[PDB]
C-alpha cells in the first residue's frame, strides 16, 4: 500500500487481476470472478 487504502470496494474497482481461485497476496479481493468460481482481485493491497 503506497496510497492509504480508503474503504474496500467491490469489484466495481476493476481490472487488478482476475484469479482462477483466490487472492492471497499482494491482492485484495473485490468482487468475483469467473462468473464465482473465480476472484476479482486487483494487483495490490487494500485495507
Amino acid at each position: 500500500q503506497p496510497f492509504i487504502p480508503r474503504p474496500i470496494d467491490t469489484c466495481r474497482l476493476r481490472n487488478g487481476i482476475c484469479f482462477p481461485g483466490i487472492c492471497r497476496r499482494p491482492y485484495y479481493w473485490i468482487g468475483t470472478c469467473n462468473n464465482g468460481i473465480g476472484s476479482c482481485c486487483a494487483r495490490g493491497w487494500r485495507s
